[PDB]
């Protein structure tokens, strides 16, 4: 039941464009959701009859005149409209919530018995589409994806939730791969995005949306490059105690490094380390939140006859200006009695937004990082994985395994020393200083966190002097710096970050990253060594190659004749980069016949591989 | 009367943005017609009460529930709507027919006693005009065109040709110069200004204007033609602003008569005047293959609860299937299934043509050399005649008193390529692919011998996706209609840019009245028409004078012969020299000794050697 | 009060089904002239009355649905407007209607009653009407009160177009920032504004742009200032910071002069001369008036079997053709006897529209001028002020006070040889001569006044053969040469005058402009001058600067010591333009210490100032 009724508010349109004072008059608006729905905040109650009830279908207002007279009528004759028809979706007693097409105004209306009274505002609504793809409607196909949207003194109206909006998802381009090359075929019924960067140390990132038929080559770089076709999901494409041991391996997500471990009167080891993830964690001092403000105006304090100073009252975005000779006697708009003997003091300030909440940024310094890794390492019959920070000194506490990675060979970041964090995406945005805000740009406003604490904003308000028919108190005000970074926050971190780096935000950090060699101490245990117990004396290796391809997965295939006293196991390794083979150990029989396959990226190749104890020569084209 | 009722189908906005399942389910829709109409296919019946009955003004559709009630309203409460106001025009029992604004989606409604139903599609309709020249409105002025439109298996409202009416653009006031032409323009609207040189090089430009502007160009000599704005093509040109076998070049040039002297020994000079009336240039046509809007069927998908279900080539149109594992759960989630990752959904789908392929499509067609006839038009002495010709030098014009053979034309030139499309009635030098080489999204992305569907072979980059787990619903992707989308960028008509003033023509394709060459002609002249020396005059002693004289015009020349003769009798007069040209080719010489003859030239002092019937002279004057 | 006429039925092109029908609420005409955005519509059905032509204020009559001269009514309550959306009427006058309709596409007038639909439209193009410098798609609730012109809401019948006020929005005032003669310009509009400039000085350079949303826009200062006009603000400026005499004062607005009478054996005269207001007044010859013309097309006269040799007319933009076999019998083509021995005529005409009175301009050539000036001279204890005109001759009749003001140092005029006058604005523009008109082109038709005082207009109309299902008389036309320059006169001279000026318009003028020098000759009353009759010997002076600011208003600060026998007063100046002192004369005490201010625009100036009879020089750094 309600406590409250209907009220009767001041118009600018009302059926006929001459400003009234009608009903349904509209106080504000909301339009912040990644959905295309609007919320309506009027001055007539619904849900009600002529008492505050439960009338699912009814609504009560003001009269026609003014005599206190709450008449009633069915939410039935209540329609939305801004520059075509508008559906509902909700009541909330003196809100609305409707889906509404274009944008220039808004028009809440009643239709009922003849009789029709309508209030609109002066309010733009813009086309908005969540994903990277420009729909004008939910597809009934297609992919789901992170949005908000409106639910279905204070807290009383939709709230704005985060959910699941479903975008279209573009029809798949036809690629073609050739010589450092990617031609990518296009053909989309619609407006779609499309990203790249390269994978390299210089991405030349490339945004641009596509629509209908056309063709897009790109270079690959050999690193190979990322693309993002249209909230696709984002392919990439390429170019075709114990022994303490000391290595090098390069910093590259998933590919295996074969090594062998050479130690006196010992059987060679076999040694495979694969960084199974890199992580660069850098240190976050959030400076400030930011959002779409909001802008109080109370009601203004005039003085009949006499001079009103006004006094710095230290709060939000506070503004105040003392304006002189304001009404004169006889209406205007007031019941002052002196002529040239007026003041008003206009005053307003800023406060977040009933959904600051739901949609803000993250003003963040970051300076210079630590970076954990995901170690596999394998050595002779086990396997063993640890985590591990990449600094000369912190080990891996795998409890068989003690490893210690060296510092890394290059200090690389995809971060600048001032971040902008948005909805899951980052950008390096050099964003003001706490209290050092410009108005209209980013950080208009700030605050330490949500909870309004200590919010500082400059929004250039302008107060001017009120003319003299009502009491209304006018400004002017800069735009919102959130909103207009927003429009204008460029092509995320995550999609322009300089080594395919994978962009992640709760811990900010850049995932798999790939550049540089990382140093690495292995201290193996004892107990894994097989000293020359290989019953099996080898002598007399050759090699021979039957196969190859050239700088393909694993093309080669050659053979190796031997003489063996016995049965046992050999580590297999090349002892030359030009060529790294797809296997590390060997089951040698007496036969006197190993095969083998490698991976090269050359024609005439030379590479010295290793059995056991032995060492030949390989050859062939490719 | 209906043997078929009213159902249910699910919709994906119904008055509230969610997805439903309501009646006035929209199918499909037809957006093709030159008209701005359109052809809706719903899920209820109009036309029909509660039975299959003769209702004029009545529809009946399923229930707000599923009781397989079929209740009844009347078509008065059945609106339409895009983004503003739709207005009907004929219901057919499952279809509606309406004239749209804007076109971002479609929306079919009830709008009847409060309980408001509707779904609504999410197709893009644009903005038609068929003209060239925009409007919003047909005139209740302006012209009459060649336009298709929807009529007011096969059930629907077909696509039948007609005629709609253009605007006509107001007539810009232009005004010639030395080798100029500036157009000032006025257009209410967009009008469409082509042009091009009639000379070899026509260096052709189209341009829509609107508003106020002026357009000057040159004019080669030879002249240029002008269409602005479905106006009819004006061109203007730069003047101020047996028996005896007879050998001649004639250039071709359509209208232009030539001018000769039969010149035979102790026989009297002949009238010899030749018109080349027509020329045609035909080539050989060798259609290769059909192609136009195709549609794309999507069988309901073949789904095997708790098996493997490996797809198998069926050869047929653009087919394409994928087998998808893994589909949907038990009982409710996915089709009444009960294993949950032992599930597999076959989707197949391919084309076919449009229901409307007949109406629009186009020609995919090579074009190897032709062969020219001419309409040769003849005149010796009292008599004239007229025979057409094969311009080779072989096949005589059959004309029964005059053998003519038209010798092999000076310079084989075309206006076509080995490759054509043709259209409506329109040509364009176009690539398409050869038959079988198809390219999807590009033109001849589908095709067929012809439209009986001969063996329609596609390619339409079809791609199946996995379905998900909440209805049997079978999602694709899949490339734009290579047709539709060269329609939007076909160019200029070749009949618009057609390099020696050439008037393409198309069922036999043709390049009619093109101006290039000269053509050698030998004709056969019956000796029964000749006279020799019998003209009694004798004549003797001629001179010539000019009176007046202008430059490059059509016959301001004027000059005068005196002389003396015998008798009297009838003289062929002609010039001996290029660089002019009589108007009259006979003069009826009398004793009197003044002859007043009419030529015409392009010089300011001329020389030419003027022949009365035996004798010779020399003009000259100022122009 | 009561009706004469009855409503009728007319051909229309689109009636609710695309073919063209024979309906009521036929539309004749539209008007779309306003400035406000509303509409002016002419149908053929009556509005006001019921069943005779009677006083019901919400009923209306139309022709029947058939043709039985049944003349049935309805409601006023059932007739509605719509262009491309909604649209609200505001007037009913018999067989006019007046609404306010959004886009402009077409025009359609339609009865929604019991079922039964008639609607005519028409194909006119209404365009988006704004008519501030700064962009609304709504009269705001705020904002200032401009002139703008509408139609009426209470031959001639229709409603009138009154002169009035509209509501346009001001826009958000710039945070300007002054520096080194520089001016940035930050702005920040929720909307389009118009941002104009010119600089003060001879040449301009005049700069009209459009804005939104967020950019500077920085602007020299060339030392003489420069205005700046922002969105209907008003234009802020902004710089770089008896005895018979014979001077030179600059023409400078309220910059007073500072001289020294010198009379043998008298005592100096203060003279101070302020040219508090200039005018440059030019001849003017109006040609002619000229506006949106109306082209009349009388039915055409057809003459069954024979033919129609059109003759002469000769008025306004007469044009006639003769159509040769027209229309075949009856109903083959328009009913008659012959098949091809007919002949139609014809004819069409322009006049002044309806409101060519209201909204039109004015041809008008102009030869040099006179300038008058408001010349406020001091003498001594007398202040005096006089206007002259700027010639060796005419003497200002101020009774005390004889002035000439010879002939001025440089002639200069705002404007050419031919103007044109729209509102108030006057624009410099090479009209064509009265009756060289070109069509479509300014002056298109001309009159020498709005009394059509034998107006001669040239519209390239276009008369076409029509076709024989209905008579109807075909035309193309020129373009209204008039709307075709209103959309495309420049930014007027107000605003890109070369000198400051303030153009002017009733008498046309160029108000307060500023250029060369005025030689100006004083009859001083002998009956002012003190003849060394002061009672102190002034001698010994000196000169000291305290304090001094560089190119401020008043930032110098000097005294001087000196000595005197008495008391008297001094008249102080400067015998050097490098200074200028701000006071003319001094109270001369025996202290010996005078404390004046000056004002200067440089860092080390060096200036001859002058106490009496004696002279110094001062020196400082700034
Ligand atoms: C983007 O890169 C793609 C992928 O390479 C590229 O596609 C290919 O371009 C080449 C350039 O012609 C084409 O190769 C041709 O094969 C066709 C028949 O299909 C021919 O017409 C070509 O012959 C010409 O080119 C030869 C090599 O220069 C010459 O030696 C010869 O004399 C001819 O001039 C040629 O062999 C290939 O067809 C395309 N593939 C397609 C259809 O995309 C594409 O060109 C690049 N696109 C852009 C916009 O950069
Ligand atoms: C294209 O279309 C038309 C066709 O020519 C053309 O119209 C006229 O062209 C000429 C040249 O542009 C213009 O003639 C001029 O008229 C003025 C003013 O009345 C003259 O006195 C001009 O100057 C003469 O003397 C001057 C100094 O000696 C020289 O400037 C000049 O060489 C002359 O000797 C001059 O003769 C005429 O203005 C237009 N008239 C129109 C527009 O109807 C038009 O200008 C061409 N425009 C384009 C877009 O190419
Ligand atoms: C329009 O003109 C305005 C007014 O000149 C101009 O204003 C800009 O103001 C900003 C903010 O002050 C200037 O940005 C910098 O501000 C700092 C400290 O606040 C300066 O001292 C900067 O220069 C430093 O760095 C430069 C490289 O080391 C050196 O040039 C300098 O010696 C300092 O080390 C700098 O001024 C900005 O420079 C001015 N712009 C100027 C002066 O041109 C505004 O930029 C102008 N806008 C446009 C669009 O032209």
């Amino acid at each position: 039941f309600t406590l409250t009724s209907p009220y009767l508010g001041t118009c600018s349109y009302c059926h006929h464009t001459v400003p009234c004072f009608s009903p349904v008059k509209i106080e504000q608006v909301w339009d912040e959701a990644d959905d295309n729905t609007i919320r309506i905040q009027t001055s007539a109650q619904f849900g009600y009859d002529q008492s505050g009830a439960a009338s699912a279908n009814k609504y009560r207002y003001m009269s026609l005149k003014q005599d206190h007279t709450v008449k009633e009528g069915t939410m039935d004759d209540i329609k939305i409209s801004t520059s075509g028809p508008c559906r509902r979706l909700s009541y909330k007693g003196y809100f609305l919530l409707a889906k509404c097409p274009p944008g220039d105004s808004v028009t809440v209306s009643i239709v009922s018995s003849n009789s029709a009274t309508s209030c609109t505002l002066a309010r733009k609504i813009k086309p908005k589409f969540v994903g990277r793809e420009k729909y004008d409607l939910p597809p009934v196909h297609g992919k789901k994806i992170p949005c908000t949207v409106y639910d279905r003194k204070l807290h009383l109206p939709f709230k704005l939730i985060p959910s699941t909006c479903m975008v279209p998802v573009a029809h798949a381009p036809n690629v073609i791969h050739g010589f450092k090359h990617i031609s990518l075929q296009l053909d989309t019924d619609h407006l779609t995005l499309l990203t790249t960067r390269r994978l390299g140390a210089n991405p030349e990132p490339t945004t641009e949306w596509i629509v209908g038929k056309t063709v897009r080559n790109f270079t690959v770089d050999r690193d190979g490059l990322e693309y993002i076709w249209g909230n696709h999901e984002p392919v990439r494409v390429y170019a075709q105690g114990g022994y303490e041991h000391a290595t090098t391996v390069p910093n590259v997500p998933q590919i295996p490094y074969k090594a062998l471990v050479e130690r006196a009167g010992y059987a060679p080891l076999n040694l495979e380390i694969t960084v199974m993830s890199s992580e660069v964690l850098p240190s976050t001092n959030q400076e400030y939140i930011t959002c779409k403000f909001t802008t109080v105006v109370p009601s203004p304090k005039i003085k009949c006859c006499g001079s009103l100073e006004c006094q710095p009252a230290a709060h939000a975005g506070y503004t105040c200006k003392v304006f002189g000779g304001v009404y004169p006697f006889m209406w205007g708009g007031a019941q002052c009695f002196c002529d040239s003997e007026n003041s008003q003091m206009s005053e307003a300030y800023v406060e977040l937004s009933a959904d600051c909440a739901s949609d803000h940024a993250q003003a963040i310094k970051v300076h210079t990082a630590a970076m954990k890794v995901g170690l596999r390492i394998v050595y002779g019959n086990t396997t063993s994985f640890l985590d591990v920070y990449v600094n000369g000194v912190t080990p891996g506490t795998s409890k068989d395994l003690k490893v210690i990675a060296g510092p890394i060979s290059a200090s690389f970041t995809p971060f600048d020393h001032k971040v902008v964090i948005h909805r899951g995406l980052v950008y390096n945005y050099d964003f003001p200083e706490y209290g050092a805000m410009k108005p209209g740009a980013f950080g208009d406003i700030q605050a330490t966190s949500l909870t309004s604490k200590d919010l500082i904003a400059s929004t250039d308000i302008r107060l001017l002097k009120p003319s003299a028919k009502n009491v209304h108190v006018p400004y002017t005000q800069a735009s919102s710096g959130f909103e207009m970074w927003k429009n204008n926050s460029g092509r995320p971190l995550q999609e322009t970050a300089p080594f395919g780096c994978k962009i992640a935000v709760n811990p900010l950090r850049a995932v798999d990253c790939s550049y540089g060699n990382i140093p690495i101490s292995i201290d193996i245990p004892n107990a894994a060594f097989i000293r020359t117990s290989d019953a099996p004396l080898v002598s007399t290796v050759k090699c021979e190659v039957s196969e190859c391809t050239y700088s393909a997965d694993f093309g080669g295939m050659a053979t190796l004749q031997y003489v063996s006293d016995r049965e046992g196991q050999c580590p297999v390794h090349s002892h030359s980069s030009t060529a790294t083979l797809q296997e590390s150990t060997v089951h040698v029989l007496e036969k006197g016949a190993v095969t083998v396959h490698f991976s090269t990226a050359s024609p005439q190749a030379n590479f010295i591989v290793s059995l056991c104890g032995k060492k030949t020569t390989c050859n062939a084209e490719c």
